[PDB]
């Protein structure tokens, strides 16, 4: 069946949205390209390896227990920002339990409850995202109301919490910090004898997710012990609202129907975790790849295997991606075997290593710099919700280029605008927190230990990345960054107090 079908009326944006200032930010004025993209039939043919890969995902989701959460649990845990409902009462009612919402949300339970078969509508949008230098377009969410998601909340928040770190052990990539799915990784890795690895990312994922494998993850659900209430409103979100319905713009249009996964419910994170977790498990066995080890967080997977040597290799990676694609998810690119960590990139990362104070090689997360560079320089004109700036400063505390241009250049407008105390909005793991800009320093200390003030030599290869995309977007190169942290670890040191205290770790590795 089509992934999508179309109307023909305009995805449309509900506020003002911006294009650039290179960089520039999706907006909906793209959003028909992605349409295109994301729209096609799909073809689906299971195999033994597919039913037993599930029927092993089933018999360990079969020894977790998961409760229903109470309406005021499902409120409490309601994010601030998200979008009001269409019934008069948005997220702060939620959060503060007014009447208005509690009650809506009630007859939305009652109506899951007693109707298992009407769809739900969905509002469509274009994904406002900043990228440097052609241009993709913007991507799309695909979400019900506000009433809805609570109930989604209360049927299933306890079972996403849950269930995927049970039935997928060590690889459901969601439990790591950026070190712990290093350490993951190296570990894995050292245990070969011979490793191989690749990684492998699905060409529209989302839209390659089948009614059929949509309903394999509800009866992956249902292998909990729930209670009876929740296994009925499991049931009905999914053929209500999971696999499938009515697509409404910001107008109120009908845009059209949806045959695959929405981009914006609860169950988006875990059940394309799930799935591509169970097409790649048969998909190895397809390949016959030997002594597999997998890491999955969505559609990004990495693989980590003994090599076969060079050719085998090559021919087990085309056989797997034919399994794949059998199981209806073709790649963007396809994967290439790789006998070098720190050459896999997946969720946009790979693992780099360093040495600490004591000389010890210490292995960190990194990334290609250019997109939170680019992020950072649209933030310095503009500003937004998520300040993906602080987000990358805290994720990738240990890289390189966030010690020497990201944590640089942001106190070096802070203590210019004299805003050092004050807290910004930063979105990270999910949640939104409010952060003090002098908090850093404990921050990063919980997150990714002290020996993050203290990397020095960092590979070769790392650092001409770091020097190479400075160069290809016209920053200052790397000695220029070195003298301006000199001049910030000065003046916070001026400052005393917590500010000192910045200047200090932060800031260490400026110093002579
Ligand atoms: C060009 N440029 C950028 C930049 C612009 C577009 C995309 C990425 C980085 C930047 C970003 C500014 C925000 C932090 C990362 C670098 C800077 S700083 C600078 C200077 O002369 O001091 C020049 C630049
Ligand atoms: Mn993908
Ligand atoms: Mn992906």
């Amino acid at each position: 069946s089509m992934s999508y079908t179309w109307t023909g009326a305009l995805i449309t944006p509900c506020a003002a949205e911006e294009s650039k200032l290179m960089v520039y930010a999706t907006t909906s004025r793209s959003a028909g390209l992605r349409q295109k993209k994301v729209t096609f039939d799909r073809l689906q043919v299971l195999d033994d390896h597919y039913r037993d890969v599930l029927k092993e995902m089933k018999a360990k989701a079969s020894t977790v227990k998961a409760k229903l959460l109470s309406v005021e649990e499902a409120c409490k845990l309601t994010p601030p920002h998200s979008a009001k409902s269409k019934f008069g009462y948005g997220a702060k009612d939620v959060r503060n339990l007014s009447s208005k919402a509690v009650n809506h949300i009630h007859s939305v339970w009652k109506d899951l409850l007693e109707d298992t078969v009407t769809p739900i509508d969905t509002t469509i949008m274009a994904k406002n995202e900043v990228f440097c230098v052609g241009r993709k377009p913007a991507r799309l969410i695909v979400f019900p109301d506000l009433g809805v998601r609570v109930c989604e909340k209360m049927a299933l928040y306890d079972v996403v919490s849950t269930l995927p770190q049970v039935v997928m052990g060590s690889s459901y990539g969601f439990q790591y910090s950026p070190g712990q799915r290093v350490e993951f990784l190296v570990n894995t890795w050292k245990s070969k004898k011979n490793p191989m690895g690749f990684s492998y990312d699905t060409r529209c994922f989302d839209s390659t997710v089948t009614e059929n494998d949509i309903r394999v993850e509800e009866s992956i659900y249902q292998c909990c012990d729930l209670a009876p209430e929740a296994r009925q409103a499991i049931k009905s979100l999914t053929e209500r609202l999971y696999i499938g319905g009515p697509l409404t713009n910001s107008k109120g249009q009908n845009c059209g129907y949806r045959r695959c996964r929405a981009s914006g419910v609860l169950t988006t994170s875990c059940g394309n975790t799930l799935t591509c977790y169970l097409k790649a498990s048969a998909a190895c066995r397809a390949a016959k790849l030997q002594d597999c080890t997998m890491l999955v967080n969505g559609d990004d997977l990495v693989v980590i295997c003994e090599s076969a040597g060079t050719q085998e290799d090559a021919a087990s990676l085309r056989v797997f991606t034919e399994a794949m694609t059998r199981y209806s998810a073709p790649p963007g690119d396809p994967p290439q075997p790789e006998y070098d960590l720190e050459l896999i990139t997946s969720c946009s990362s790979n693992v780099s290593v360093a040495h600490d104070a004591s000389g010890k090689r210490v292995y960190y997360l990194t990334r290609d710099p250019t997109t939170p560079l680019a992020r950072a320089a649209w933030e310095t004109a503009r500003h937004t919700p998520v300040n993906s700036w602080l987000g990358n400063i805290i994720m990738y505390a240990p890289t390189l280029w966030a010690r020497m241009i990201l944590m640089t250049h942001f106190f070096s407008i802070l203590l210019a605008q004299e805003q050092l105390e004050k807290a910004l909005d930063c979105q990270i793991y999910g949640a939104c927190y409010s952060i003090e800009p002098l908090d850093l320093p404990q921050i990063i200390e919980r997150l990714h230990g002290l020996s993050a003030f203290s990397l020095h030599s960092y590979s070769p290869g790392e650092i001409n990345r770091v020097a190479s995309c400075l160069r290809k977007l016209g920053v200052p190169p790397l000695r220029v960054w070195r003298h301006r942290a000199r001049s910030v670890r000065a003046r916070l040191l001026s400052q005393g107090g917590r500010a000192a205290t910045c200047g200090k770790y932060l800031f260490n590795w400026a110093v002579k």
